[PDB]
This record gives C-alpha cells, structure tokens and sequence, in this order.
C-alpha cells in the first residue's frame, strides 16, 4: 500500500482523490491547499463537469473523512515545511502549478517524501512520462518526475504508433479543447496579458498556443522536433479532441492506420469506431481514445497526407494517467 500526499486540491487534485479513495492499494494521508477546507469539501462533493461525488465527505478540524478514511488537511505554502516524513509519505502528487520544476518540487523530498509526480510539464532535466508509452524509463533511484500534459497523454500513444509502424516524419496538431479556468468569464484584463484568454470563454472559438507537440521528444525521443501545433478553445466545460495531420515514410490506407491503432489498444489508449461526440468522453478512464471514424488518407501525385484524431477528457483522462504513473513509480524497487 502506497502512502500518497496531494499538494493542491484543484481540479486535478480532487479528481485524483476520487480515483484513489476506494483503491486499497493507495493510502491518501494528506491534502495540502491554502483554501478554506469548507470550500474545498464543497468543490469535492459537487462538480459541474464530472458530477456528484459518489460517496461521503465530512469536514473536521484539520482533516476530511472521505468514505470513512481520515485525511489530514494542511495549508502551508512552502513544501519543505510539510510533514511528509512524519506521515511516511511514499509519493507526492504535485498539482499546485507553482512547483513545475525538478528543483522546486524537490522541496517535497526535503520534507520527507520519497518521490514526487508533477501534474504538468516541468522541464527537460527530469523524466517525463506518459503511462503505457514510456513509463519503462523510470528507475527506483528517480525522485521527481513529470506526468507530462493532458494533451501529451492524448497525443503520445497515437503518435507512437505512427512513428513505429509508419515512420512519421512531421506533423501538425490541432486540439479542439474545452475552455479552462485561466480564461476569463467575461471580457476583462488577463493576468498574463493574453489578449485571447482575456475574452469571454463560453462565447467563442478562441485560438491558443500549445506546448505538447513541440515537447513530444521528451516522451518519444525519435519524434523530437518533428511535431508542432496549437489549440482552439471552444465553449465546452471538459472533453477535448486532438487532431494530427502528418506525413509518413510508408504509403498507408485508412483501414491500415485504424488496424495499427486498435492493435496498440491498452487501458491508457482506447479504440472506437462509434460516432461519439465530446460529451461522451467525459469521465473516461482512457488517457486517449482513438476515433477510427476520423481517419483520412489523401494522395496527390504519389505523396500522401494523413489525418487522425483521438478524444480525451482533459481532466479525468489525464488524472487516470497520473494515477497509473504514480502507482507504478511508487512500487519500483
Ligand atoms: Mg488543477
């Protein structure tokens, strides 16, 4: 049984607890967050995207009792002051967004935790892992790692098939992506100066920069620098689609591409030919759901261009991948 601490009870941290709370292989011992515990428990109980929490949560002084399990609730802004050694913390899920580097997140290790998984891209000086693409790179001596990004966890298994089976040479991604909380509700100044995230999120198609395709080489080294792309933020609350237009080293047909994806299906990478829409991915356990109905291959004067697409719940899909990686990493001996 792995002793887990959650730093940051935002959308990822709350869904992480939903996924772990009834899993006897995990012992969530602590949640650290600066927000009032009553507000946090209310946000855990009721969720506009994922629905109501199936069980029970009680608020105590300095703790929650969730489905009969007591979890300490702390509110310390500095990780090195957190009681991880005293709680025998095996691994921290770092979800605040404020420690997205190996150096900054290593403060959890100073506090007594043995390992850390950062729920975000966190640089290139640490292992960056998409479960069931490259978690075999992890070593027992590793300390702080990155679980990559939500979009990377959708893109990577599908790009890995295109690279392995067909020798992908280059490609552009478009993620048609649910809006996020760093977009404004109504038009207003934006904290980071982004003129597009300043706009009313639910009113428009809103272009936004991405990093997942450009950073793919940390997960799939043979694709380093071979992908680029961007996002279009649209008025859905969660649920997203990653499209990829690419060139390959081999000529292919639509059904050959789809067969290769289905052959690579795992608990992390699903395959469907159902004509689903984005709400149908909400709550999915897959990190990525390949949609064979969206595959296209075109050919002009003997050269092909290929288009493919996979669904992901940018919330729950990514968190499922984080928990797979967290469990695997903590049990590596
Ligand atoms: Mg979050």
């Amino acid at each position: 049984m792995v002793n887990v601490a959650i730093n940051g009870f935002g959308r990822i941290g709350r869904l992480a607890l939903r996924l772990m709370i009834n899993n006897p292989e995990f012992n969530v011992v602590a949640i650290n967050d600066l927000t009032d515990a009553k507000m946090l428990a209310h946000l855990f109980k009721y969720d506009s995207a994922q629905g109501r929490f199936d069980g029970e949560i009680e608020v105590k002084e300095g703790a929650f009792v969730v489905n009969g399990k007591e979890i300490k609730v702390t509110a310390d802004a500095k990780p090195e002051n957190l009681p991880w050694g005293e709680l025998n913390v095996d691994i921290v899920l770092e979800c605040t967004g404020f420690f997205a580097s190996k150096k900054s997140a290593s403060a959890h290790i100073a506090a007594g935790a043995k390992k850390v998984v950062i729920s975000a891209p966190a640089g290139n000086d640490l292992p960056t892992v998409v479960y069931n693409v490259n978690h075999d790179i992890l070593k027992a001596e590793d300390t702080v790692i990155s679980g990559a990004s939500c979009t990377t966890n959708c893109l990577a298994p599908m790009a890995k098939v295109l690279s392995d089976d067909f020798g992908l040479t280059k490609g552009f991604m478009t993620t048609i992506h649910s809006y996020t909380n760093d977009q404004n509700t109504l038009d207003a100044p934006h904290r980071k100066g982004d003129l597009r995230r300043a706009r009313a999120a639910a009113a428009s198609i809103i272009p936004n920069s991405t990093g997942a395709a450009k950073a793919i080489g940390l997960v799939i080294p043979e694709l380093a620098g071979k992908l680029d792309g961007g996002a279009q933020r649209v008025p859905t609350i969660t649920g997203s689609l990653t499209e990829l237009v690419c060139t390959l080293s081999k000529k292919v047909t639509v059904d050959e591409v789809n067969a290769a994806m289905k052959a690579a299906a795992t608990e992390s990478f699903g395959y469907t030919e159902d004509e689903i829409v984005s709400c149908d991915i909400i709550g999915s356990s897959f990190g990525s759901l390949f949609d064979g109905t969206q595959t296209k291959v075109m050919e002009v004067n003997g050269e092909q261009l290929v288009k493919v697409a996979a669904w992901y719940d940018n919330e729950m899909s990514y968190t499922n991948q984080l928990i797979r990686t967290l469990g695997y990493f903590a049990n590596l001996k």
